[PDB]
């Protein structure tokens, strides 16, 4: 298959968000989602951490020259939280490029379409967290969909 | 003095425009621009040979652990060009972070205040040139305010 880290970005802001992540390493998928909540951290420092945290993941699985697929940073719901979010989404990228092969962005009109996942912004939720769950690789319970949509991001890439 | 790696950056999205430099090596305040301008690439391609050109200074001039300082991205024209702008900004201090010894966001405001600069960005232009003019460091006929803003910033940061 095409060897993809699947990145879905957030810098933390919220308490139990975080950056999710999916790769395929010898026929099995890894999933997961870095938790890099601090209120006593900025942005910034919040992916410090984060990109610390993919290189110990790269480290341990020897990722080193996987192609990264990052989900494309768009204006959200406050302009200045957007700006911000996509200068840390570049921080991140900037900072792995060279230890991934390059990098792609990955509209999530796109990837949903490949999926069918079609509605509005909590349909899409829902549907993106329906995929992940059906494949048993978290907990039935699970209702994280940074995850999610960065395992849905990697399943359109191996296709692509 | 602590030795600090002044940058203005910009994509070159526009002919003359260009990633302003200015630091300190052994005494000697050395300034430049790196003139990306390159219609045949989209902005993050204009980045990297950005993040290339100055990690060629960095090595020639033995230039590791040097502090960045880097003026803020703000929200400006189009929320695209916004965006692009913003997440093409973080990926040049991801990729250059560790190179320099971490980095600091140098708010225009900040600098242009210490330097007693004010107007609209036309005549901040032009104020900030005739600082630059005034050093003797660049011919007397010099326009470019790429690398004036990062000249500023360097001694704006010498001063704190
Ligand atoms: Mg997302
Ligand atoms: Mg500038
Ligand atoms: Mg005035």
């Amino acid at each position: 298959m095409k060897k993809i880290l699947a990145i879905n970005f957030s810098t933390a802001s919220k308490k139990g968000e975080g950056t999710g992540y999916a790769f395929r390493k010898d026929g099995q998928v890894y999933v997961g989602s870095i938790k890099a909540y601090n209120p006593k951290k900025t942005a910034w420092e919040r992916t410090f951490d984060i990109v610390n945290a993919i290189k110990d993941i790269i480290d341990e699985f020897d990722l080193k020259g996987y192609h990264l697929a990052i989900e494309t940073p768009i204006m959200g719901r406050n302009r200045k939280h957007s700006i911000t979010l996509a200068n840390c989404n570049g921080y991140f990228i900037g900072a792995i490029d060279g230890l991934v092969n390059g990098y792609t962005f990955i509209d999530n009109s796109k990837w949903c379409s490949y999926h069918l996942i079609s509605g509005k912004r909590e349909q899409r939720k829902e549907e993106s967290l329906e995929l992940l769950k059906a494949t048993g690789l978290v907990d039935s319970n699970c209702k994280d969909d940074n995850i999610a949509d960065a395992y849905n991001i990697l399943t359109y890439c191996e296709h692509l």
